[PDB]
């Protein structure tokens, strides 16, 4: 079966049985708590294919994390936005972070990556040395310790929330290799099904590839574990429309030159081989 | 179907097809990545069957947890051992932590869970008002916005690992409010099948209905996720034995009292009823 319709299904079971709750900002999601999925990532890359998932915007934005970014005008600068409304100043002021220039983001994902427990100046200051360097860490347990167990980076640090534009959903991602390969398990605390969760396993399935490229290894598969799996109310409908459609064969994911380094892939790196999704469908 | 088996059939699986491999140790696994059960706590308790479970060792320790300890001596004096063995001046030693005095874990769940991002001294020191204190954080969203999606415990931090005795293998726990009721997904990154995950589903399942009590909710389900899950090699013939057992009725839970405050549960709160074990199965 196409591991596309995992999603599917876990679409279909949000809307036939989902819990109908109101958050305390008034609005409202269908929900359930606690879903798995899994992703080959052996012979096709997981990018779904009942709508045109936003593949630019995913290389782009992690290739921008890798390097420790917060400032959302470097990744802005690239051409993807996705980034722009969380980094104004009108949004920062919104947060009760009015003390900041537009893209100081906080300590997001980038610094928790590389700077992890370091002190959060801005998104100009110098961490070089600074706090734990999580992605360090897991290519070298990869590269020297295959096996090990604690093959982690995490994103979720509660004592840096208040300085956050906005609170990771995703909390940590874990490694793994068994017979030549990487596998990734990611741990979402929040997956909103509609517009988010079809661009974040691309995300994490791409990562993958790029750890087992990096060092040595092939793609494995990639492990979806999610929390709060929700779907906006005014998501439904066009929601409805895309479970009408069929899924299409995955594309495949080349990689187009030798690269040594995580810090060292350009978005042209990367070759997506035969992508035929359905249209894209907006929010 | 007695969700008992969702367990048994993990074990079954990781037998099956877990890959054979060693760690750094040398000491052998058969592992698998990346599993998911679902315990409903409504109606009973999932304290497994198909062996006796350490109950009286699962509250304490959680007891002593929460409270923020770090010091295996204070778990050690209830009469429970779990900790001592890492906690003696010995196994510190070997961890290059020779200056510890005996019962000092380092910054461990304790630690962290009350006291995330501080600077960690000793077991002895007062880290009143240091760091982020995620237990009060939770309890607060549980009542004052329990739809909310950021009801997080979390004990990984990579900064404090080197200063641990062992480093936690219970990763974070999320909680979910629906309809009255209180569910907990525990991501557990190392699942020792045999000596550990029957104990640790305890465990997190008592922390679901200890919250629930504290903030008025009813116990949901209790959701197990698991990243590297694995059998030790030597665990395989007590794990073939336990296999053919087939489990009883679970036992149901109750709390003897009302307790306003997590930090005010003590072991004589909780009445396990009905508890029908198959007998202890030791293993190394």
């Amino acid at each position: 079966p196409h591991e596309e319709l995992q999603y599917l299904r876990q679409l279909r079971e949000i809307l036939c049985r989902g819990s109908d709750r109101l958050d305390r900002t008034g609005i409202g999601t269908l929900s359930l708590f606690g879903m798995q999925a899994r992703y080959s990532l052996r012979d096709h890359f997981p990018l779904l294919t009942t709508k045109r998932v936003f593949w630019r915007g995913v290389v782009q934005e992690l290739l921008w994390f890798l390097k420790g970014s917060t400032d959302s005008r470097e990744l802005s600068r690239t051409g993807v936005k996705i980034w722009d409304k969380n980094g104004s100043r009108e949004f920062l002021a919104g947060r009760g972070l009015a003390h900041r220039r537009e893209g100081d983001l906080g300590p997001v994902y980038g610094f928790q990556w590389r700077h992890f427990g370091a002190a959060y100046v801005d998104a100009d200051a110098d961490y070089t040395g600074q706090g734990f360097d999580q992605l360090s860490y897991i290519v070298d347990l990869i590269k020297n310790n295959p096996h090990d167990r604690r093959i982690i980076m995490c994103a979720w640090n509660p004592a840096d929330l208040s300085l956050m534009a906005l609170p990771p959903c995703h909390l940590l991602c874990q490694f793994y290799v068994a017979d030549g390969e990487l596998s990734c398990q990611l741990y979402q605390r929040s997956g909103d099904m509609g517009l988010g969760v079809p661009f974040n396993i691309a995300s994490y399935s791409l990562l993958t590839y790029m750890l087992a490229h990096v060092t040595g290894l092939r793609p494995g598969e990639f492990i979806h574990t999610l929390g709060d799996a929700h779907i906006y109310k005014t998501h439904i409908e066009p929601l409805r429309l895309q479970l009408t459609r069929t899924p299409r064969p995955f594309p495949r994911l080349e990689i187009l030159r030798s690269v040594s380094s995580m810090e060292e892939f350009t978005p042209d790196d990367f070759r997506l081989v035969d992508y035929c999704p359905h249209p894209t469908i907006r929010m």
